[PDB]
């Protein structure tokens, strides 16, 4: 009898899923002047 | 080895910028009347 015969004879069915709700900043990068050095000192 | 051997084995990458940040003022010399002259005391 259901709900009396245990806790896991029935298997849940996984569905498509992606719930994230993780946030980031904006990007204050393209504003600044850009330099591409090659050594580690300039 | 490194980081304890002089400071002359490492040649910095001389990048090609030259920060200036010096305002002149603003020009006001094209409004005035212009006259070429000769020997002084006209």
């Amino acid at each position: 009898e259901a709900s009396t015969i245990g806790p896991a004879f029935f298997t849940p069915q996984v569905l498509a899923l992606e719930v994230d709700c993780n946030i980031e900043c904006a990007s204050l990068l393209d504003l600044y002047g850009q330099i591409e050095v090659s050594r580690s000192t300039f």
